């Protein structure tokens, strides 16, 4: 229930890291932090080297047409999915689900982001951006760990049987098991990559849960 | 290092083999035996239940035009890989190359098969099947359990850095450990899916490795 967030920016950094803790996790999530530093081929290298399912995190909010050419090329370079935001509005993101669909790969609903500034617009709109995927047929969505009530809300919304996976455990003040009462799987980044001993963190956040 | 045959023709019977032997395997190797009976929804499917990756052994055998169409469908259901046939030539593995790569997707190029047929016309094209595969670029390559000596060989061709998936253990006469000399990772079809107990039969050939 584990999901590394690598973003650090350098190949040889982010390749140790990840071979560290991949006992830990099944599931990269891999965004714009490495992957213009590094190349879109690193999606497919972390894919065959590891053996791990990789998300592209890529806050997709563009137009329909340019959301359907990011997808496009993310699903080429060989990731699983793709994490789009839902503020843009429906046709935004059902231009990511159609692309999916060709593909064979799947989209992550982004409703209520984690940051303190997520309270300014997204919080007020994340419940009809989340009611928005249900109707669109999103069963992937991310929510915040660093606000389980409204966690609780969007499970609330989304139902049982889709999949949410949630930032915003440790470093930005979330918890592991609280996240894990609403989300299935949490996403870690700096409390794991940032730490001395990045296998250490792993183990002692499973071992929490 | 195994990879589950999943040849049962129903649904049900599939999905509670798979259920049971899930912590055994990473991959599972679906092909027309469960599609022409469920569907090619049984894909995707399985990869959500599971959370496995899916080789889909289709063993391509078609003209180029005909391939690119398979190999287009296959990857819209969601299969991470596709195992294709060299015999047909290399105009013919090249158009599910060239697919895969459209798609961020894989292909397996299946040199020598396992069954004693084989011996009448693939062997002995199998290793200018295999030099034809290194040619083209191709990284992943299916070989006989059955035959360790023409494993040996058809290794020697790829290189240590390919990774070679091998069947006909168990049932066809394959045993694990000689298989795992050579290729990386074996597949296992009847031995764990007609067994009275095939999270015992995977666990037990875990252990004999
Ligand atoms: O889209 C995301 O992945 C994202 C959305 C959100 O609301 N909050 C959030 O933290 N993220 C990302 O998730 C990761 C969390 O990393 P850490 O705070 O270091 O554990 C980073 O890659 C963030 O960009
Ligand atoms: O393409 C294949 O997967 C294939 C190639 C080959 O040479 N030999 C071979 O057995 N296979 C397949 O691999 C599986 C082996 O299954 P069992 O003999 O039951 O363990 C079946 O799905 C076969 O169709």
């Amino acid at each position: 229930r584990l999901i590394l967030a690598m973003d650090l920016m350098n190949r040889d950094d982010a390749l140790r890291v990840t071979g560290e803790v991949r006992e830990y996790i099944d599931t990269v999530k891999i965004g714009y932090p490495l992957v213009l530093s590094e190349g879109m081929d690193i999606i497919a290298e972390f894919r065959k080297r590891f053996g791990c399912r990789i998300i592209a995190a890529f806050a997709v909010a563009d137009i329909p047409e340019t959301n359907e050419k990011i997808c496009r090329a993310t699903f080429k370079a060989g990731a699983d999915a793709i994490i789009v935001h839902g503020f843009p509005g429906a046709d935004s993101v059902r231009a990511c689900l159609n692309v999916a669909e060709e593909m064979g790969r799947e989209v992550f609903l982004l409703t209520e982001m984690s940051h303190p500034g997520a309270e300014m617009f997204i919080q007020g709109a994340a419940d009809e951006i989340a009611r928005m995927g249900v109707d669109l047929g999103v069963k992937n969505y991310v929510g915040p760990s660093t606000r389980p009530e409204r966690l609780s809300r969007l499970r609330e919304i989304i139902g049982q049987d889709s999949f949410l996976i949630s930032p915003g455990v440790g470093a930005q003040g979330g918890d592991p098991g609280e996240t894990l009462r609403f989300a299935d799987a949490i996403i870690v980044g700096r409390s794991i990559y940032l730490a001395d001993n990045p296998a250490a963190a792993a183990a002692g956040i499973i071992e929490s849960i």
